[PDB]
């Protein structure tokens, strides 16, 4: 509908209707739900919600199905005075029913198209079941694998996170201006604004603190990129940002997000985050919480009641302007209008059962392809991998048969539809003997069984990993190790004298030195989703060739955290020249280097790269064009991730030794050669100074081209002169 | 001498003389040294120093003795054109020849007079050996025990650190305006400006980053308190402060230190930190390092050559004002004048040998007393301690005979003068059988010998600990554990069936859960210094009653870091009510609480505390007076540390759940009662807001009175109304 009519609607709403429009509830709080109706009476009572509230609520989250949505929306519209439909939102993080790899794995793909396809399939399915908005992409920069929510991020690099966040937004939304016509696309919601991933000591919901300059330099760019690409909503974070809970942080939300970033859509609280400013000690009671959160521009309170119970009194007493409320309401109505809800409140579903669009073989093949892009081959000593299809496999461990391979933040996908490692392997390999063990134990009976199977077979596929519940939200591990029984299993298997491949399933970087050293090959599958066992067999058999690269460093030990590629030099860097000397930046007990670095991953192929001759000088404002020729010099088709880093050698702020500024994943047949070109604009040379200006300074830069943050050629360019 | 004559010197100095005045050298770079003459030629060549530089250098650091000083100063004044004596500086950190407990141990004393006496003795001795300045107190707030330099700090509380820093400054300097007359006192130098203890991942020299507000709130107060108390010098830090190396950080050193803190003394670089701004990538070469360091107000370059080789070109070329150089020179000459050097360049020694003042029995008694104040009794199950003098003791382990008990940052103290654990115990206990073991090994032979000694005796004193070189500068440990052989030893000794007291020697919090569980008693001696074994024997025997309290939290495990008592609440605190629920701030694998908290320590005595009735309301600007009656209800004399904490329940910044704001250690005979009063001024109620203003806001505060950060009674005070 026309904008004037949307505005007319705000004019016609009562104060009570406006206030309720800013409330989001679970589906079973509404009449006409078709699941958990037993919960309705008591929770309404505990939250002090009445029909006047629920008949005028703005939004539902976590609808259980299309029939839930239709039932709720049909009942709601029979009673709603002005005919303002509900907007339905859901956590579609890495797939709906067809589950794709967890986002940290998708990070390791270094493949924008993989990420866009994942998001496109997710929306196809989730719109089929009645959802209008997804709480994705998650764009929190992560340096601390203790935090269980690293699985939701694409990792430690702001540029990669930025690029892949744009890819996700494009996949969910397509052309954002046509979300009222394209009903298999859905609105995206960027989360969590901001810097949630810096939770101190890896502890869920904990303190975040960093300088404003560092917040701009590293922690804000991915949110900004997704906002500029047209993400429709933004969601607040649970943490303080410089001492003030994000939800009520007016500088963050009004000055940065709405002002500088020019975001003009709905700002939704994380769950209960409005009320939880009271816990943080920055609001005395729900009245202050409501006032401060509305002052900060939070439009939609997720499942708490501060707005609903307090806004009327604040407005009547003159402590809050009703204009702020009208602004929030208008943004809510505009979101609904963008989704087409005033013309079709059922968004395509009313006369059109799209059941058939869910969990198709096509979508499954795309989830398999995502998993084979995202896995990272970490070790392969003496070409153990790929295995011949006639290889006799002893498949042993806790991940041999476990159906828990879909990942955390899987709200809608079902394990009954997933493919476990055994099932995947048996489709490919004729001879497999299986010995399942428990996740946290290694018995004498297990050892006897394992030794028998290994003796019978020729190679060991040792399937290790995490239960998904050991990560995700409020899954913090102080020690980033598998259960000790799993390391003991690996040590035992090594003694048996056969070659061992470890296929590792997990949601965070772990201490894997003991695994790498106890086996011949190490394949990081992360959690691949629905097709996990087929992803695993295809990579092991060579039907697919591993091409993922680490998007997050793997520490030597827990106590190395945080360790990351884009670090500062210090005043006393350890060099090859001074290594062993006491008075330099080092640990007495471990190397400075992570066990594996950003951008690292192995392949069954071998590749050669060469960079075309670069200018020795550049003007300010001028782009650097980097041309790279890559050849596959092996007999095996595969993909390589070409990475380009920049370093600012001297600056008014100490700058990182490298920062990723371009990447492309290149597919090459045996012997095939291709040429790729990158443009590093002057923005790539730029950074935030002590006064928070984004600046470009003349001086020397180094340009690194290669296949990891370590395996690079280095070039120098002197920037100066005039500004183009 | 008169100020006009000091200014006349500056006026008469040549540019080259003024430049060299800003250089500090090791003693053996000067003619007339009496030690390490073999190091002189090679190092002069490598630094490209000539006679013209050395005959005009401003200062010596690390003279080896009084005769070293006299020889150097005598030669220097024979050749110096204007008669500007050298100033001699040294690292006197926790004692000179009489070595006192390491600073982290002194923090555990919670005893201002102990710290002042330590610094007084240090100065008595250090002046007797010709030193004018010490590079102490170290006031870096520490929350990360991976960092080896925690041993230099008094711990994780800014108030404690502030109070003890002031005590050290008072001890070293006495009345600062009389340093020209009181020649057994010396100048103090506050270090390291600023925030060095926040080194990321515990890694030496590594990146520090925090918000400006947090810098002011927590990281600057102790420096400021020492500066306001009259500390003569400040030394720069190695780290970046918000991306700019402290040494060339103009905002930090010009705006904050000289401006806001009103410091007008010598700012000296940490060792090589001027040259090292190059390594950090914020200066391209020595010429820039010199320019930016002088712009930032660094007066004295410690053992690098940027100033000496580059200032003349910078000033001649008009890139740097000669007036900044004149300001630095005037500060150097004012220090020298403050120390009386223009009247007596030998500061009391030329005709007065003060060897009689070094390592006196009185000074040894003071060090023992400091050691018994600073040790922390952590466990004492079943009243194992104190031991009877007739107790038959098997003394076993790596600290049984090791002479390494003086601590890190012990430049001048000698192990031959220290008292080891065996020697200390045999002065007190008639029957001791000793089995020494290695720091990192546990052999079969050791086990046989330990088993035999334990069989023979009745109780085991298991002496474990760190070598001092595993801490101090560039002694970072990623895992804060003793060598695993020592945990294996404690496990072994537990099997032998006799009661075990573990006496732990160390420079950092460690993972001690496995020790506490493998023994009946656990006594944290840190490194007590020269009287170590007598301290140990006196506490074990009950001649002294433990009275130290932790000034730094002991983590559950390395991955809990950082963990500290003055933490924020979060939006989802774990409470006794919700413990067990998933969606709260917790770890899956460990408690939120540290293994032992701030302000914890046991005693042989038992105490009862009662707080007198408190007002329910307070005006803004008004002090709260807290009166506490304490009684020793046991038959054993002892000391207790009464602690007072304040909480700001609601604020415009999320405030810590508690902050220490007063403490007093109270000595009580059996059955004795005393009353102590504390004034919490309005400053105790104040904090830095989002604008960096220091404010007091009306509202609710809680007042906690007790004997640790956990063992407290709680009161509420509503602050509001008018101001004063
Ligand atoms: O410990 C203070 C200084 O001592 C010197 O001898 C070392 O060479 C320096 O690297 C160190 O910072
Ligand atoms: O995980 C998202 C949210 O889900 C809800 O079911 C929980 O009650 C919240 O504590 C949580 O933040
Ligand atoms: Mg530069
Ligand atoms: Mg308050």
């Amino acid at each position: 509908m026309e904008q004037e009519k949307v505005q007319e609607l705000v004019s016609q709403m009562t104060l009570d209707e406006k206030i309720a429009q800013c409330l989001q509830l679970s589906p079973f709080l509404f009449k006409g739900t078709n699941k958990n109706a037993e919960l309705t009476g008591p929770l309404l009572q505990e939250m002090k919600l009445t029909d006047a509230h629920t008949e005028n609520a703005g939004s539902v989250l976590g609808s259980s199905s299309a029939l839930d949505m239709i039932g709720i929306q049909e009942a709601y519209l029979k009673t709603n005075r002005l005919g303002i439909p509900l907007v339905f939102m859901a956590d579609v993080i890495h797939g709906y029913k067809t589950v794709f790899p967890i986002p940290l794995a998708l990070g390791c793909s270094f493949d924008r198209e993989t990420v866009r396809v994942m998001a496109e399939v997710s929306a196809l399915e989730a719109t089929a079941d009645g959802h209008h908005v997804t709480f994705s992409p998650m764009l929190d920069l992560v340096r601390d694998p203790r935090w269980g929510r690293v699985m939701e991020s694409t990792g430690e690099d702001p540029f990669l996170n930025s690029e892949l966040g744009k890819a996700m937004v494009d996949g969910y939304q397509g052309d954002a201006s046509k979300l009222n016509e394209n009903l298999e696309q859905m609105a995206a919601c960027v989360k969590h604004f901001a810097a949630y991933g810096a939770a101190e000591a890896g502890l869920e919901y904990n303190t975040v603190n960093m300088s404003t300059r560092e917040l701009y330099q590293n922690y804000l760019p991915a949110y900004n990129a997704a906002i500029q690409a047209g993400a429709k909503l933004v969601m607040t974070a649970f943490n303080v940002v410089d001492g003030i809970p994000a939800t009520m942080n007016k500088w963050l939300n009004r000055d940065v997000l709405r002002g500088e970033m020019e975001f003009d859509g709905v700002l939704i609280s994380a769950w209960g985050a409005v009320a939880e400013v009271i816990n943080h000690g920055t609001a005395r009671n729900p009245k202050e919480a409501a006032q401060f959160s509305m002052e900060a521009g939070v439009d939609l309170e997720m499942m708490t009641t501060c707005y609903i119970h307090e806004l009327k009194g604040l407005i009547e007493e003159g402590k809050l302007s009703e204009n702020l409320l009208d602004e929030a309401v208008l943004r809510m109505l505009n979101l609904k209008n963008d989704l087409g809800l005033f013309e079709d409140p059922y968004r395509g579903l009313k006369n059109n059962d799209r059941t058939k669009d869910i969990l198709t073989d096509e979508s499954r093949g795309k989830a398999r392809a995502a998993g084979v892009e995202s896995a990272v081959l970490l070790e392969n000593k003496s070409r153990l991998l790929p295995l011949a299809k006639e290889a006799k496999i002893a498949l042993v461990g806790p991940l041999a048969t476990s159906p828990d391979i879909l990942g955390g933040w899987n709200v809608y996908g079902e394990e009954k539809d997933g493919i476990n490692v055994e099932t995947g392997l048996r489709e490919v390999f004729e001879t497999v003997e299986v010995v399942s063990t428990e996740y946290t134990e290694l018995s004498e009976e297990d050892k006897v069984a394992v030794k028998a199977a290994v003796q019978n077979m020729d190679v060991v596929v040792l399937a290790l990993g995490e239960k998904n519940e050991w990560g995700g939200e409020a899954g913090s591990l102080a020690t980033i190790r598998l259960p000790e029984a799993q390391y003991q299993l690996a040590k035992f298997v090594q003694t048996l004298g056969k070659p061992v491949v470890i296929t590792l399933f997990n949601g965070r970087p772990l201490e894997v030195k003991e695994l790498a050293e106890s086996s011949d090959a190490l394949l990081e599958l992360w959690f691949p989703g629905t097709e996990a066992g087929r992803v695993t067999a295809d990579l092991l058999s060579g039907a697919s060739n591993p091409s993922g690269k680490l998007s997050m460093s793997f520490p030597q030990t827990t106590g190395q955290i945080p360790v990351y590629y884009n670090h500062l030099r210090t005043g006393r860097p350890q060099t090859p020249e001074n290594k062993g000397e006491r008075y330099v930046s080092h640990y007495l007990d471990i190397p400075n280097e992570p066990f594996y670095p950003f951008g690292y991953g192995k392949s069954y192929s071998e590749f050669e790269l060469k960079t075309s001759s670069l200018p020795k000088e550049l003007n300010l404002g001028e782009s650097l064009h980097v041309e790279v020729t890559i050849k596959n010099i092996s007999d095996i088709a595969g993909k390589e991730v070409i990475q380009v880093y920049l370093q600012d050698v001297t600056a008014s702020i100490s700058r990182p030794v490298k920062e990723l500024k371009a990447f492309e994943k290149v597919a090459l047949q045996a012997g095939e050669e291709k040429t790729v070109t990158f443009e590093l604009t002057s923005e790539a040379f730029s950074f935030y100074n002590h006064q928070l200006e984004k600046v470009q300074e003349p001086g020397l830069h180094r340009v690194f081209v290669g296949t990891s943050s370590e395996d690079v050629d280095v070039f120098e360019v002197e920037v100066g002169g005039y500004v183009l």
